[PDB]
């Protein structure tokens, strides 16, 4: 009961002390479910092929605080997998097909107010311009350049990635996303993240994503992100 209303971290879980005080140790894997397929299991950054989310975050749990556990990070879902490497001419263009990519999940994730349904209204106003923009370049005689289109798209992934937890910076884990198959030459995500983690933090902070793909700092609103 203490701990119906009581929410705990990735891969933790609530039960009781001897005060009855709820508290959030880390999840048994043995209350990890069976996976219903092999798609469901997930791979760490050590090419280690846990069994399912849960299996992972609950053993990265216990190694809270270590070392091992401070470097131990979600890759990808999905089990393991080769991975080519990133040549440099790949590495050049990731931003500039990433941020069309976004752009474009952008367009057709959010075509209609019920698709603006968790938006704010400044957002929903840039959606608003991103849909007035991509009819235009769907009649107009000459198509012209337009970064801008970009800022809101660029800004709404980082808030999406920015979860576990909403701290404002992605960890490898959280940037696990950008590596799935329909990300476009996502096997370049972690070499270009890393040229972005200017600091050498291990993370990826607003200015660092927005600066990684060439998102003006007079244009950095953190109200899009919200
Ligand atoms: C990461 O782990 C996976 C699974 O152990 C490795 O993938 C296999 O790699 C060899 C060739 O590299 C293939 O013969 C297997 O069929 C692979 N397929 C997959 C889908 O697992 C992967 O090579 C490992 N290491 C790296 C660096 O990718
Ligand atoms: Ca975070
Ligand atoms: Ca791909
Ligand atoms: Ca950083």
């Amino acid at each position: 009961a203490p701990c119906q209303n009581h929410h705990c971290k990735h891969g933790k879980v609530c039960e009781l002390d001897e005060n009855n005080t709820p508290m959030c140790v880390c999840q048994d894997p043995t209350s990890c479910p069976a996976p219903i397929g092999e798609f469901e299991k997930v791979c760490s950054n050590d090419n280690k092929t846990f069994d399912s989310s849960c299996h992972f975050f609950a053993t990265k749990c216990t190694l809270e605080g270590t070392k091992k556990g401070h470097k131990l990070h979600l890759d990808y879902i999905g089990p393991c997998k080769y991975i080519p490497p990133c040549l440099d001419s790949e590495l050049t263009e990731f931003p500039l097909r990433m941020r069309d990519w976004l752009k474009n999940v952008l367009v057709t994730l959010y075509e209609r107010d019920e698709d603006n349904n968790l938006l704010t209204e400044k957002q929903k106003l840039r959606v608003k311009k991103i849909h007035e923009n991509e009819k235009r370049l769907e009649a107009g005689d000459h198509p012209e350049k337009n970064y801008n289109m970009y800022i809101f798209p660029v800004h709404w992934q980082f808030g999406q990635l920015d979860q576990h937890p909403i701290d404002g910076y992605l960890s490898h884990t959280e940037l696990a996303p950008l590596r799935a198959p329909l990300i476009p030459m996502e096997h370049c995500t972690t070499r270009f993240f890393e040229t972005c983690d200017l600091d050498n933090d291990k993370y990826i902070a607003l200015d660092e994503w927005a600066g990684c793909f060439g998102i003006k700092q007079k244009d950095i609103d953190k109200d899009l992100v919200i």
